[PDB]
């Protein structure tokens, strides 16, 4: 794939604008955006989380106008949608002290997004190799104790929505040359969410040679995780809470050989 | 079609004003404060009182009558007014320990401002779709479980002061081409306020093509939220505390086709 | 005044170097730099802080070499909080953080503020609680109404007197102050750790977007400061604000005006 | 070595891509990436940590294509911590943060460190407590004296063996290492939250102020790392260090030397 | 001194490389790098710290190659705290953070400070409490008055002796020190986590706004440091300051003066 000149003319550009909903587990008909309450196994070997307790990666494959030319992704604007929902501190949460407001959403967060010309490539890593991941999820198979640090057998494509659990997969840094990805894990049970919004910020997707992701088969791949923290119920039980992510991507036509 | 800027001394003007916060104002003595926060007994029964809900602030400022020319907003200076009030730790708050001073205002904050040539466009998102928002507020209608992450039916304009609750609306990232907005949510009950003031900092409002918000009908729209945290009363009850926001906007005349 | 050219050559520049002591309340002959211990009113309506419990803005007016139209124009500032290491005294009748521990250090709500101007800093009054009774001997927002809790434009003043304007009820007026440059940070929370940087290598430029610094009316330079570092906790649990002095070095040049 | 011109042409560049596994102690066949539970000595004098309780430096010596005078010069690095999302497993024999809550996540003291060099990382020994008896199967500061608690120039070593040099008693020697680029952050405190960023868009340039990167003696590239992310607390409250692997991609070019 | 041109040629540059050990109090033969456990006086007036409980500034005077009019001009600095990983020893007679947990790590109030000059660092005395009795064997502000708690211009000194000038009662004098560059951060709070960065890729330029570095009078370079990292808590709860050494590498060039 030798990359040649960019096309010009009114017809040579296009935009993709959409949102990815979060996939936190959705334990019942009222709990879109939440996981099942989190329970703790008594031993490493008995860790067997329910599917509805596991946040998963979000992904959308977006068809582009049919076109050798390829759409090249050049810029991104992105935003977490609904940040102010975390100000609801009145909905049967757990009072921080006698007569106080409910404890707000807080604790471990993972905020991640990617834009590529093909599926995000994943490497499996597990906290505990004896965790049994549930039916309906796609997970590192044949996990060994080495899978707790690095097992090169665990290679996958993020090719299905609400299927790849966040905790056992990361972007594969050995691959992904045709994707740009960005993430932050902020740990701790008390860490405060810090969520910025603005319509004035643009990320340039071009690599060090001036080339953006090139869309194979005229498809653009967007992926996201926005686990904002956990909601604490009055009882003390805790559920992951997630939010949607907005994407606006500008593309141009690029000739290749 | 945006054409050239008009020059000459007659071609520039300035807007200077402040927006007061709209925190709920539960009685005649409590401007700047919400009603004390109560917690529902069940998730489904969440039903906040109007005076417990901080709302977006908005001001529409009339500009010198033109006429096609339009005022174009170019720069902003902005500041929270009265940051030092949070040093009042002697006004029947809750002692941090025996014989100590009162706990200062702290916890969840939302600091937000926008400048636009028309009303800020809003997208509704709710923490809990079974929350009953109260009479006298404008809130996402026909909320469903999908409203907890993204329901595109919930579109609105910030066109009325003390009416749109902060917790269920955000700037719509799919619109707002003629507005510049900026916000930060910092969550957590112990989050310290960090408030900077200076008259030496300017934000440039021009987009990537060198064009600022263009003021339709010669009106400038300013919006803000500055929920600084919660004040904790001696009894333990907690009220949101907000402050006013200063705006200085410089505008120039722009020809459009 | 139209601002014309800068004057060059011998005697066309000068420097001001000084320090401003903090005004925290000074409740007795031994307690310069501290406030009185903070007490809490029994009701919201009855808030009535004693003068010696209220930190105040510091101000100094510095006479410049007499001119004459030429005016002194403030171009750069170096500034520093003086005595930052005093906060390492954790052995002087404080409250142990746990059994056998060192004393809790100074921490909690801070306000670090400084300004340089060619005239008095202009202030806007805002009060946490409009029914607070501010004490005799302080200058405070008069005829406060419930609107004063958010913004009452009647409360305009000049920082024209030292140890008089309480920090908690006045801020720089952003609608004025065109001939002053001001900078401040409020960091709230009872446990916030002080973070205090010192260096003699950092310079702030005071020139506005047109290349013009504060122009000193009557050949006087106005310097203002607040450096409430936090609270000291006594063994008994009582808390006192603690402040430190601020150093200023300002370079000025002569500017012709019409 | 006098440094002369860079070689050009298709054959003049090469790249190294690999990962280094963490070496946290691996106390049993199920606990790769963890240390043994941390125990506390009764006295300073009796401090005597078992090997499987001591995280160690990771190192790989990577042979490069043979050249011989030309040397491979390391010019850029991309690096990443692998498996950051594993820390979201808060359902696996941990300790509930409060009644009915999720498990306490990995948190507390972290050290994130990496280096790229044309020879082994040079180390200086420094010990918290000179009376610590370091265990069989580790390489540690020898003939430690009280001065070893601050600086004893006898403790010089090379990071030349994997899972051997304990993190707590060795640092990069700032008096040497001119042919290595190293970077590290120790973030202390028992409750500090991990903050782990990932991206494939960030490059670090390895060139010094003269435009010269590490030069690979004998055509070997030396990569070193520590990524102690914090401690995992199990249900009983016992704590174990948890580490993760680090990815490296290094671009190199041929450089002539005399 | 009128500053004229820089000398060039291979012989016109030199380097100083060294380390300064911390001076934390060293209460016994086994506790180099630590202070005595911290105690708390029963009244503000009775504060009377023992010498071994007080960290002091470190200083080294480094002779340079003899010149005479030429002076050595300090141009760049690389500096690093040595032994950051020692803070990973959480198994040595500390206090478990909770049942079965590891020892609480070094944390709480830190002061990290360094300076490079062509003469002794100039100090200003400021005291937390003017009634503190500083011990024999230290050099401290004399004839302290209540004003010494904020600024008493009598307390001027030179940092001209090791193990002598307590950190808590002296700071760099911002009204002087024109021939020195100094940098420091006080981070307060009993639970503040240490954040210690190491790298050999970072250089600080020591030139002022006129392109002139410190000029070394009598061909001596003066380096000063404080690196109080926090406090170590022993099993009983008693707390001691812990410090680490600091590396300095300074590049100098010959400068003609009149
Ligand atoms: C306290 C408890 O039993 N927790 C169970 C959980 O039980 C459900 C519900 O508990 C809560 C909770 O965890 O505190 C109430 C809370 O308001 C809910 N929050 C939200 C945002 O929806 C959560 C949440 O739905 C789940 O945790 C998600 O997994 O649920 C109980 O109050 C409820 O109690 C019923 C009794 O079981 C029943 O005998 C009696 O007739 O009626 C009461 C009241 O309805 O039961 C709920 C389950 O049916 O269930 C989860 C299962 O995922 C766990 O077992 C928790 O431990
Ligand atoms: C303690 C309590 O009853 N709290 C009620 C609250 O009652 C009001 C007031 O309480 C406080 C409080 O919440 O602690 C006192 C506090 O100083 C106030 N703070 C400020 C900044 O104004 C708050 C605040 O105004 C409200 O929380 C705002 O929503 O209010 C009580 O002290 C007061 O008690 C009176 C009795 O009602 C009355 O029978 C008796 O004769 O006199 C006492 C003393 O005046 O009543 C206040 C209400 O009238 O009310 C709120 C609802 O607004 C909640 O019900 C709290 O739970
Ligand atoms: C314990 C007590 O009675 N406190 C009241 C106080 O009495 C003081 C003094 O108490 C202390 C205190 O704990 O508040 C002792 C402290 O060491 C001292 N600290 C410093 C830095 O000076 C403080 C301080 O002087 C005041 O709090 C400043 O306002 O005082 C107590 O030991 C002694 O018996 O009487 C003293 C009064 O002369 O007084 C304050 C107001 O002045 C309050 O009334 C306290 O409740
Ligand atoms: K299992
Ligand atoms: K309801
Ligand atoms: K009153
Ligand atoms: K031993
Ligand atoms: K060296
Ligand atoms: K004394
Ligand atoms: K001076």
């Amino acid at each position: 794939v030798e990359v040649l000149e960019v096309k010009t003319g009114v017809d040579s550009i296009t935009e993709v604008e959409c949102f990815l909903t979060p996939e936190m587990g959705d334990p019942d008909e009222h709990l879109r955006g939440f996981s099942k309450s989190i329970s703790i196994s008594d031993t490493f070997e008995s860790d067997s989380p329910n599917k509805d307790m596991l946040p998963c990666y979000s992904v959308a494959r977006i068809p582009l106008p049919n076109l050798i030319l390829m759409w090249e992704a050049v810029t991104l604007k992105t935003e977490v949608i609904g940040v102010t929902t975390l100000m609801n501190v009145h909905s049967n949460g757990q009072a921080t002290h006698d007569n106080g407001a409910a404890k707000p959403v807080q604790g471990t967060s993972f905020h991640f997004f990617s834009v590529g010309g093909e599926a995000l490539e994943l490497q499996g890593v597990v906290f505990n190799y004896r965790t049994t991941y549930p039916d309906g999820t796609i997970f590192p198979k044949n996990a060994t104790v080495q899978s707790q640090v690095m097992n090169t057998e665990h290679k996958a494509y993020l090719d299905k929505n609400k299927a790849y659990p966040v905790e056992c997969w990361v972007p594969d840094p050995t691959r992904n040359e045709n994707t740009r990805y960005f993430g932050t894990l902020t740990g701790g049970e008390n860490v405060p969410p810090v969520l910025h919004i603005t319509n004035t910020a643009t990320t340039v997707l071009l690599d060090e040679f001036g080339v953006g992701p090139l869309c194979k088969g005229d498809n653009l791949y967007l992926s996201a995780v926005d686990v904002c923290g956990m909601f604490t119920n009055r009882s003390g039980s805790q559920q992951w809470r997630g939010l949607s992510r907005y994407f606006k991507v500008q593309l141009r036509k690029r000739r290749v050989k």
